[PDB]
């Protein structure tokens, strides 16, 4: 397919949804190819609204995905490295699909000079920053 | 099984609390598959919050798991590394089951220039 | 091929923003080589901001493809370390394609000493 | 057991506080297994107050096990990455039983542009993000 | 040549823009040795003002090099860390031919103690810290 | 011995202070063992100080221990990992020994957009 | 020599400026045992301020050290990793004994949501946190 | 050679200047040994300063060396290790040569819970 086909698209986040790539997806019959799918969803607001959702879902797939592959990993060199890379990759990408869900998380306790309070001096500007 | 209901959502809730994990919960016959789990999570407030609860309870149980991992690793190269992946696949995703628990400490002693006071210049 | 031309310029970024990266769009009969691209830019700031679309659109494809990288890697010891290379490669570059979208995401809780509230003195 | 028993929970505080792990410990003659431990921390207030107490303590016999693990690890590649393991999945564990303690430390001395005093422009909010 | 050449320094201009290294330059036919090529730079603002032009083009130059060279990498163990090497060493120095834009992007979420605001308390200074 | 006593943890401590670790401390006859260190620790805020010195010296001593470790490692794989392991133990336990001396270093130059000042707005 | 030994604490600092490790300095004819330095310096406030400057002077030897031990490491798997360790070890202690000058160093380009200003919204309390 | 002299001072300088190394610069004849230089410096100001700048004037020389250390690495693993090594120990230095040129570069985006606005409380 070339032209917009929404039972299609439908289709795609559905797939996405449960955690399967856009190229794999892309490679099932009857697909359009990634680039189509992009051009898609340039056009169609409809599309990327439920792309959006899609997405958000297909995180929370990957996140569960990630333990399978590291636990079911075969204990061979080469397909443990690869098991790492999978997985690496999924923990980057979880976190750009839904950083307030999957970003980093720190606590930073804040505190000054040996230990005391935060010690700030304020002066006049000394040079014409504006 | 496609149909929102409580006491199943809230035995997958009890199931993941107790350390079970989404896919085995999904495994078991008469249990939705996890794209019906999600779908129900994000339509039902009350199942999101109790389930958020559960997932708590899950990551206490896998902050005990990483020690055995790691302890019982058999001593052979490969086995050693995917026991590492297991362990650090587990300890990102403890950070994000309960971040205020799980997530990184830092302290940080802020000073300024030459270790006295922060100099700051405001327009 | 060396004078400023649109069109020309619109190809390359429709080119860029189907997925192709510079090289390949330079590598084509008729094309400008990369020194002339990057002149063009430098000179012209409407061909600067369609450029800047064609390569948040670039990004979004090599984020695709970084998933197909890894799991179609050949398990073996040195292609599954050109994949993890090609891969880190592409990751780093994504945030500077498009930063907002692809740069690392951090929650900081910001507390003070003993988890209190944070203690300043000012001068 | 699966009913509550202080004497029970008492002994796995004991043991804990001397850096045993939880899944360790549940292994011993007599105690409760894991679950059950996590279900009579849930309803029993006197004992989880004591596993606090026990959390420290442990921490406080891990910060000294990692010296062991790593001074007495077996000159072998194996296992020298297994002591790494052990010792790696130690030191990300105890910043999480006590933040203060154990987690990391960094100091940062703050300065400005070229060296200067931190620059610092004010305005009035030009969008409403109220 | 150990007279400032225009000509010359506008050649080297030229090929540090298409990614080129400065050594590398040095080594082709007639060019200035790298001792050479700084003090032009020191003493000639027209020169230093080219190559700074010649840095940024460079930078992008080399961006878009670092694709090629993980994509091209001769699936052998030395050689793909040969090429890592490359990669590491450019994607480092980029960021500080051209900071703003091959810095490293951070997104900070900003909350407070218990995902609340964040609490701040101001006193009078306690010491001398002026 | 289970029964608190300061002289034998003035005893420990000066053990401590010259480099020695809690361990060996505790193997040594007539010496408490770890867990009874521990309890008098957490109920006598004397000892705590004391201690908390002798563990600056400790640091101290094992500043100067990893140099040997790394300088004097037998040039075999598993060897310089195993010092590589010492080593690394020993840094991250500096930093918690004594956090301001042994800590992280840096120093962040804050500057605003394009290099600018910092821009802030307020409601 | 257990006694304070003016002479021997002054000969100390010099190695020591020329960046040999305490260890290795006790190690020489007639030095005392580490443990007596440390003592040494406990009770004698003019061998800490010659320490001091000693340990200054060792940095500055140590930071030029690091490019010999990388740069004439024989090219071994083992030698070169054993290279490494000295060199990861000496950078770590230099942000030690001298944060200031060998610390890292970072440029933080700070700027609020969307590329903007930075927002910031200040409430009163809504907790006793004083 | 210790007693301090300018020219000699000025001589060094230069030789750094032009990307020498304070090794290779103390072991010609007639100079001053790495001790006496640091002496020197640490007494004179003047000479700290003429320093400071033939050590920024090193450290861009250090900077274009690091790319030839890389691409010119013979294919064998443990000079790939060494090669990687060597860079990775002038890149450190090079931050600490010249920290404004050479350090690490970051733009943080600052925003609030949830991408609102920073929510402050202030006592």
């Amino acid at each position: 397919p070339s032209d917009y086909m929404p039972e299609v698209a439908d289709d795609i986040c559905s797939l996405l949804s449960s955690g399967e790539s856009l190229l794999k997806v892309c490679k099932r019959p009857g697909m359009p190819d990634k680039s189509t799918v992009f051009r898609w969803l340039a056009k169609h607001e409809d599309f990327r609204d439920e792309y959006a959702k899609a997405t958000e879902a297909r995180a929370d797939s990957i996140f569960e995905e990630i333990f399978e592959i590291a636990d079911n990993a075969i204990p061979d060199a080469a397909e443990v490295a690869k098991a790492r890379l999978r997985v690496d990759t999924r923990k980057w990408a979880l976190a750009r699909m839904n950083p307030r869900k999957y970003g980093d998380k720190v606590t930073n306790e804040l505190v000054g000079k040996d230990g005391g309070a935060i010690q700030i001096e304020t002066s006049p500007m000394s040079t014409l920053f504006g």
